């Protein structure tokens, strides 16, 4: 258990960007100007304190987002593609088991329906294509492997969830209960009643559901 939530990537002019979206994405395209991104969680009461989001490489949303990307003149394609193509050779032992972090920018911006913020869209080893949707949300504050992505390609930190005692967030990341803090109208709040509370917020807006 825990919660869908969709995030999205806005498209200002859909139609210069068509011949790269697959048939069966671009309706939804061309009348919500939106590609969007499933994302699986244990840690709902968390999603404020997004500063990016990792696509596993075998996500078919990599290519398309990808090329997009390229087009905007933010990512390098073929970096994309070898990446990959690399990691299609590691079996999942492999990928779990290593030590550092790789990863490849995407070019383009996700929005975080929490907070309508522009985050990037990075593809990354230690995300699955197999476990939940294929697709993370990243909070580096509250999650470890998160903490340490951001620290190898110097990404944003934002604390959301406030521990009762004492620590240091740019030595490491905090993954227990607390108070949340920069999170709209849920700031006040314990993590446990933040989960089943955001989650409910945002399956009744269209962007989320429970697991």
């Amino acid at each position: 258990e825990g919660a869908l939530i969709r995030f999205y990537v806005e498209i200002e002019e859909p139609e210069k960007f068509l011949n790269c979206v697959p048939e069966e994405l671009k309706e939804t395209l061309l009348k919500e100007k939106r590609i969007y991104i499933d994302v699986f969680t244990t840690r709902p009461d968390t999603v404020f304190g997004a500063t990016f989001v990792v696509l596993a490489p075998e996500h078919p949303l990599v290519p398309v987002l990808a090329c997009i990307g390229e087009r905007l003149g933010n990512a390098c394609y073929s970096d994309v593609e070898n990446f990959v193509e690399k990691m299609k050779k590691m079996s999942t032992r492999e990928r779990t088991m290593e030590e550092d972090k790789e990863g490849v920018f995407l070019g383009v911006y996700a929005t975080n329906p929490a907070n309508g913020e522009k985050i990037p869209v990075w593809s990354a080893n230690y995300v699955l294509y197999e476990y939940g949707t294929g697709a993370i949300m990243c909070v580096p504050a509250h999650d470890q492997r998160d903490w340490e992505f951001a620290k190898k390609y110097d990404l944003p930190i934002k604390v959301v969830v406030k521990p009762e005692g004492a620590w240091d967030f740019e030595k490491g990341a905090y993954e227990g209960k607390g108070t949340l803090v920069n999170s709209d109208g849920f700031d006040g709040l314990d993590s446990e009643t933040a989960k089943r509370k955001i989650t409910e917020w945002l399956q009744d807006r269209g962007l989320g559901e429970k697991k």
